[PDB]
């Protein structure tokens, strides 16, 4: 369970990425594609991208990077209170697109290492230490909901 100041200070640094969502998408998402590529391959709409250039320049994976940032926004803007928001977000990712909480684990690391390189001034060691806090929750209450729904993450 997180302290509010913890709370606060994950929404702090979250006020800025919502400066422009977007942009914070693509640098997360390519983060991902180059540090796991094998991630890449989840996304049948633009798995053929080749290189980071393609990648700058797709208007799907910018659509998509604002999709992926706005739902856990929502999330963590709940405070832990996101029963609701993670239904529906379990069931896809279990079922649909086949998520391991591997590659769930891998887009929290590249969203910490998005937000350590654009925020040092909301993301110093006590930031970070509670970002990596929230997103352990998420997927710690994430990957309960896959066993519910019979995936073993
Ligand atoms: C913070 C973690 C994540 C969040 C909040 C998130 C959120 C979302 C949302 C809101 C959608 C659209 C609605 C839906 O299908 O549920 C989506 C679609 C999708 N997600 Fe995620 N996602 C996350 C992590 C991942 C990861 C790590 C992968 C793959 C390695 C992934 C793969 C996909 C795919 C393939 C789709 C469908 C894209 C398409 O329409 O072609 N997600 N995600």
């Amino acid at each position: 369970v997180l302290s509010e100041g913890e709370w606060q200070l994950v929404l702090h640094v979250w006020a800025k990425v919502e400066a422009d969502v977007a942009g914070h998408g693509q640098d997360i998402l390519i983060r991902l594609f180059k540090s796991h590529p094998e991630t890449l391959e989840k996304f049948d709409r633009f798995k053929h991208l080749k290189t980071e250039a393609e990648m700058k320049a797709s208007e799907d994976l910018k659509k998509q990077g604002v999709t992926v940032l706005t739902a856990l926004g929502a999330i963590l803007k709940k405070k832990g209170h996101h029963e609701a928001e993670l239904k529906p977000l379990a069931q896809s990712h279990a079922t649909k697109h086949k998520i391991p909480i591997k590659y769930l684990e891998f887009i929290s690391e590249a969203i910490i290492h998005v937000l350590h390189s654009r925020h040092p001034g909301n993301f110093g060691a006590d930031a970070q230490g509670a970002m990596n806090k929230a997103l352990e929750l998420f997927r710690k209450d994430i990957a309960a909901k896959y066993k519910e729904l019979g995936y073993q993450g």
